[PDB]
């Protein structure tokens, strides 16, 4: 008797005091303090007013510089659209939802509150996943007769969109569903009840295959082999201080985006592995979500790490920003 049950939801609160009311309904403020639930929103202004900014502006500087419109920049204008679904799909949803202390969109609001932020998370974690790929293909060369072209950026991006779909519809349609999660005030997948109609556990096995493990070995894969190929070219013409002085900005580059998307993998694999660790206990809305809680800032560092550290996109932005000047 961890939570309280009903149709569309789970409340992580016990009901034997009669407190608990429908997540549509009434503010949930016996999971939390109402300052608490303005914290939430602040955590969301927060994201919003540092999320959209960034990520227009990647959109934005884009139509202003004819360099940066090449198909190997293709997956990192996919990147930031993918945020802007997190920032108005999510965010801003939850920053009115939370001032109300409850979902006040009601189930179907759910379904699609719920689409929409998991489709841009999806978009997002995939588009990292392609690009490591596209930069393991020309730098590594696999292919011997292989040339990258705007054809193949289309396909991998189109690629993110069917593996962000395939994700975030079937709970549309049966597998799996949308419920409030965590404070109650924002929807996602139902990784907190059994509920067997929909089958949510062969659902949680095909997101933690597919959509969890899958991209963190890919991601290491492409990067490890890029990395070792650098090396090895670069110890093949160590008379060149340039050759390694890029060989060495490669290296600390590609460490620190494995380490940032370990930042965010790692959670869900720690509180996964303690949920079926201890598997005892009742979960409170706040533990289990503990991970989306801070992955959701990756809306704004991811393009920090893969825009803004470019060197291409940041003179462009100074020059955007300065009004074309310096
Ligand atoms: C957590 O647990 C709490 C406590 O159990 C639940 O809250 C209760 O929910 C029930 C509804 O399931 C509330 O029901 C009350 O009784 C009447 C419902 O209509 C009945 O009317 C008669 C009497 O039985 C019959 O025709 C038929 O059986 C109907 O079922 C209403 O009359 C009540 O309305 C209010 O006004 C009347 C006067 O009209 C007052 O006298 C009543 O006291 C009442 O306040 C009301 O609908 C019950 O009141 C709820 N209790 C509390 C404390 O809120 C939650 O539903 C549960 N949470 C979740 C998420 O499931
Ligand atoms: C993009 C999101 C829609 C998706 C996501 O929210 N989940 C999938 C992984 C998850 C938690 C739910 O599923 C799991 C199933 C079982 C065990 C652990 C699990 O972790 C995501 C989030 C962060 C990363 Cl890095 C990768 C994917
Ligand atoms: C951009 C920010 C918009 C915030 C809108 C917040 C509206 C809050 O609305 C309030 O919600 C309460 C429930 O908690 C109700 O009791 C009040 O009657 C209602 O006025
Ligand atoms: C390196 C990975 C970058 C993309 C991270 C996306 C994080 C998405 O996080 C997910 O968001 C959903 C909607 O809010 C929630 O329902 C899920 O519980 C949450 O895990
Ligand atoms: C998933 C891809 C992660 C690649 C991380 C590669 C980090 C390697 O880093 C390099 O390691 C060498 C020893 O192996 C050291 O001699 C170098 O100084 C160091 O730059
Ligand atoms: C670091 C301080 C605690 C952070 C974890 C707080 C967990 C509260 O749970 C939160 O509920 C919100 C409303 O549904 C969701 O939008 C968040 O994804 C979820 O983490
Ligand atoms: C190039 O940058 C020349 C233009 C001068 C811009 C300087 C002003 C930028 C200030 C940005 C920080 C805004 C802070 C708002 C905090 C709420």
């Amino acid at each position: 008797m961890c939570g309280t049950e009903g149709p569309n939801f789970y409340v992580p609160f016990s009901n034997k005091t009669g407190v608990v009311r429908s997540p549509f309904e009434a503010p949930q403020y016996y999971l939390a303090e109402p300052w608490q639930f303005s914290m939430l929103a602040a955590y969301m202004f927060l994201l919003i007013m540092l999320g959209f900014p960034i990520n227009f502006l990647t959109l934005y500087v884009t139509v202003q510089h004819k360099k940066l419109r090449t198909p190997l920049n293709y997956i990192l204008l996919n990147l930031a659209v993918a945020d802007l679904f997190m920032v108005f799909g999510g965010f801003t949803t939850t920053l009115y939802t939370s001032l109300h202390g409850y979902f006040v969109f009601g189930p179907t609001g759910c379904n699609l509150e719920g689409f929409f932020a998991t489709l841009g998370g999806e978009i997002a974690l995939w588009s990292l996943v392609v690009l490591a790929i596209e930069r393991y293909v020309v730098v590594c060369k696999p292919m011997s007769n292989f040339r990258f072209g705007e054809n193949h950026a289309i396909m991998g991006v189109a690629f993110t969109w069917v593996m962000a779909l395939a994700c975030a519809a079937p709970p549309l349609v049966g597998w799996s569903r949308y419920i409030p999660e965590g404070m109650q005030c924002s929807c996602g997948i139902d990784y907190y009840t059994p509920h067997e109609e929909t089958n949510n556990e062969s659902f949680v096995i095909y997101m933690f295959v597919v959509h969890f493990i899958i991209p963190l070995i890919v991601i290491f894969f492409c990067y490890g082999q890029l990395v070792f190929t650098v090396k090895e070219a670069a110890a093949q013409q160590q008379e060149s201080a340039t050759t390694q002085k890029a060989e060495k900005e490669v290296t600390r580059m590609v460490i620190i985006m494995v380490i940032a998307f370990l930042i965010c993998w790692l959670p869900y694999a720690g509180v996964a592995f303690y949920i079926f660790t201890h598997q005892g206990s009742c979960f409170g809305p706040i533990f289990m979500t503990i991970p989306a809680f801070f992955a959701k800032t990756s809306a704004v560092y991811n393009p920090v790490i893969y825009i803004m550290m470019n060197k291409q996109f940041r003179n462009c932005m100074v020059t955007t920003l300065c009004c074309g000047k310096n």
